[PDB]
């Protein structure tokens, strides 16, 4: 099954300590994506649409650089997944994916990036990952009910509160490595 | 050849794949897939000032999962991290001790529920391997509320205060307390 591998993925990125060096993620990528794997990501920020491409070798530091801003834990979730198969290839569309990326202190904001995500795996045993594309409409921010006791209390701070931490989802330590 | 927790995904796939008005016979149709005839779920907690375990079986089982959409809830899925599974010759058991029960709510707030807390799980070592036993002890549960709620209703400081106070108790909805009791 094609989100089976998608399922295996949401457990490795699981076992991501604080402390994964190059080595892991390389070990992460090789375990999921084939050598010639492409990886897109499409938004709409503000000098106007982008794309970005990038290639099997910059994959692994792609989701590194996701967990470099206090983020602890990193899941897809995907609703309604239209599958599509061919001789050699799996086409996996989800118009309803969420990339859910839960922080740490001071806020343990949790951040739900939605978009289209498109897969192509491939029809071998390993089902690697070939083609990574993930259109973004838009991302919900949710604060823990306990953080707006403690912390803003009532009126006060609610600017930090108020403002977004990311950016169309992504923070702000996924762009200009993008 | 298919490992165990891959069934909570199989499970998490259609809970998502659910209509507003969804009869009792898809409940059944959900349950008979996952969970055998003769299956039983276990809820455990430690709400008043003593533990409070409940327990129903196969026929009711459907009927748990239809409370928790009818309080408002929009979504229900399951995460398993770090989980323990253990195979013997008859018996396939997941003990993961940190499982969140996230329930998504509608309007007025769109609030999150994650309903955390250690989860066992006992799979028949068949061709199918469906539930045997569900057992959810509830050890914590968090709320969480969309910025966009704090940022219109940001003014004014009782909706702060409400945005303070939880809806749910222990985790689960006004709506599947009742029903279990």
């Amino acid at each position: 099954q094609p989100e089976y591998r998608i399922y295996e993925m949401n457990k490795r990125l699981q076992s991501r300590t604080e402390d994964s060096d190059n080595l892991w993620w390389d070990a992460f990528a090789t375990e999921f994506f084939e050598d010639d794997a492409t990886l897109t990501l499409s938004f709409c920020l503000e000098d106007g649409p982008k794309r970005y491409t990038i290639g099997r070798t910059q994959i692994p530091r792609y989701f590194s650089t996701v967990f470099e801003g206090g983020v602890t834990d990193l899941y897809y979730i995907l609703k309604h997944s239209k599958e599509s198969y061919h001789n050699s290839s799996i086409t996996v569309d989800c118009d309803q994916c969420a990339m859910v990326t839960q922080h740490g202190k001071p806020m343990f904001t949790k951040v739900c990036t939605e978009g289209r995500l498109i897969l192509e795996f491939t029809f071998d045993d390993l089902m690697r990952i070939k083609t990574w594309h993930f259109t973004i409409r838009q991302y919900r921010e949710l604060v823990p009910r306990s953080i707006l006791a403690m912390h803003a209390q009532d009126p006060q701070v609610l600017d930090q509160l108020s403002k977004n931490i990311t950016r169309m989802g992504l923070t702000n330590f996924t762009l200009n490595y993008l």
